[PDB]
């Protein structure tokens, strides 16, 4: 059994509004019509709840309904036929980039504009201008990313190693969810701390970790759907190796990436008290996401 | 003196572009013409003459953007580090809330000033020149400047001194690199896919040749700004910090300036290999940097600014 190596040198947490998070995340989806095939447990709002432990439930359901809002944008384009329609998704990410901007949804929009819009008025009623606009880019940069994962689908083209990782940094939109946990913990990080390098090595190491603990746990789904956008399918097409041994060294790098985090996290220079207790918690709430996104992968049925 | 020049030294040249006069002639132009000049050697600025060599390998009509954007960071750091301005936040958020709006494509109004009229233009010239990803990606750290200058202003005001990691941390924006840095793109003409742009070892080389330039600046830049009463400086932070001599601080600060031209040159050799197409691309980017660096350098010993 692989999937035992998926392992931590520190522990997680989850809201006690866990549930009561994930019922009204149904509801949201079902306000929206995101709701179409078949839908039992989905739990959508028990990653969430993992994700942002120490979130006052108000906070806790937009991110909550922006996880569902992801899943249900990610399925779209794995396994339906926008994801190899280059011309229909730029039509689309045309929408959903005027709406982060601010604007109203009109009678043509469909149901994920419209979610997205609810999204982007909720968030801005507790997150500042400056702070928008950084979640904007990530968002921005998410779709980008899909859009890049469709011109290859539909091309037919299999990334190298160094490109793919490079791409999967955005393409499951981490840096937006991380932008939460400022929100989500109540901390206002000055520009200078908010951007370090350290910060970034730590950002781009937790972004790893759950993109590459996703990849060993999704390969399956995703190889029957012929969508070679995985750690272990792109390392198996580069090394021409078996499938267990792809697994083997997409396990060794999350096990080195682990490492590497847990090694800068002591890196962090001291700038002041009131600005490294900020710190202390946003990359507290990094470890959160590590450990959210392994607890509750290993229990979905999404991965079964 | 031979001293300084020994230790100011690059692994790699620098180049100037052919249209360097002609766009430094009407950048003064374009300064006038927008009200930016103040009544005091005026033809002695050479602001274009930086962007030249900033931007060797652009068209004209691009060089004289990039000319007119530094010669508008120029008139602007004045006015926050040798006025009243740079020592009233009230102010300052005033005045940044109005380039902010014109960053997001704001007409500007008869109540607003000079420089909000300049930056308008220079956001419409540059909204002919590159698409919306890249607006986004220049308004952001042009937005993260001025924060840089209002964080200053708080420092100035309550008469507070950061330390050196402090500092270094938020010389980075202070500086307006990023947003010069990104200009690159358009004056080379090239098109990174957003996993190359924002790679890590990239953003490595960026901080990296952004350090160079800003602590190059520092060791040039103190005389100056010591007469103001400014320790926003590397050498006058690392002074406070350690409580050494003016001279030790400038050894000091000319090491991490040396050691970090070591770090760019490491970087540069660990970029990954992504497709012949998107390397090259990186390759002419990364150049930039190199063009860049050596530009601050070779024109801040010409120019007549830090004398
Ligand atoms: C899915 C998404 C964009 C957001 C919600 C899921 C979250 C926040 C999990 C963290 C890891 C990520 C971002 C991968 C999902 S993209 P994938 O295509 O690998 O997803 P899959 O393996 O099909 O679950
Ligand atoms: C004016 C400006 C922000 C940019 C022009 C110079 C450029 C583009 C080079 C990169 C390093 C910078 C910008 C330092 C000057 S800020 P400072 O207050 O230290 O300025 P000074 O040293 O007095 O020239
Ligand atoms: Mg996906
Ligand atoms: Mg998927
Ligand atoms: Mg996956
Ligand atoms: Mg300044
Ligand atoms: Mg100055
Ligand atoms: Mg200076």
């Amino acid at each position: 059994d692989y999937r035992a190596r998926l392992v931590y040198p520190f522990s997680g947490a989850i809201s006690p509004h866990a549930d009561i998070v994930d019922q009204a995340t149904l509801a949201w989806a079902a306000m929206f019509g995101l709701l179409t095939d078949s839908s039992r447990r989905l739990q959508y709002g028990l990653l969430a709840a993992r994700a942002y432990p120490r979130a006052d439930r108000e906070m806790l359901q937009i991110a909550a309904d922006w996880i569902a809002w992801l899943f249900f944008m990610d399925d779209q384009c794995d396994e339906t036929g926008i994801g190899r329609d280059l011309q229909r998704m730029i039509a689309l990410h045309e929408r959903f980039l005027a709406i982060l901007d601010g604007a109203t949804p009109e009678a043509h929009d469909c149901a994920l504009t419209y979610a997205l819009a609810d999204l982007r008025r909720r968030l801005a009623l507790r997150a500042p201008d400056n702070w928008l606009r950084r979640f904007s880019e990530h968002v921005r940069l998410y779709f980008t990313a899909n859009r890049w994962e469709t011109v290859n689908r539909q091309r037919g083209a299999t990334p190298n190693v160094a490109t793919y990782c490079a791409a999967r940094l955005f393409s499951g939109a981490v840096y937006a969810c991380f932008d939460l946990i400022e929100l989500a913990e109540q901390i206002e990080l000055p520009f200078y701390a908010r951007h370090h390098s350290i910060v970034q090595q730590l950002e781009q190491a937790a972004n790893n970790i759950i993109c590459w603990c996703n990849d060993v746990l999704s390969y399956p789904k995703e190889m029957q759907h012929g969508d070679r956008h995985n750690l272990v399918l792109v390392i198996q097409g580069e090394h021409q190796c078996s499938l267990p041994e792809a697994i083997d060294r997409a396990l060794d790098l999350h096990a080195r990436e682990v490492a590497t985090f847990v090694r800068k996290r002591t890196c962090v220079p001291y700038f002041d008290a009131a600005v490294n207790t900020a710190l202390e918690k946003y990359v507290t709430g990094l470890q959160f996401w590590i450990c959210a996104n392994r607890d509750w992968s290993l229990t979905a049925t999404r991965y079964a």
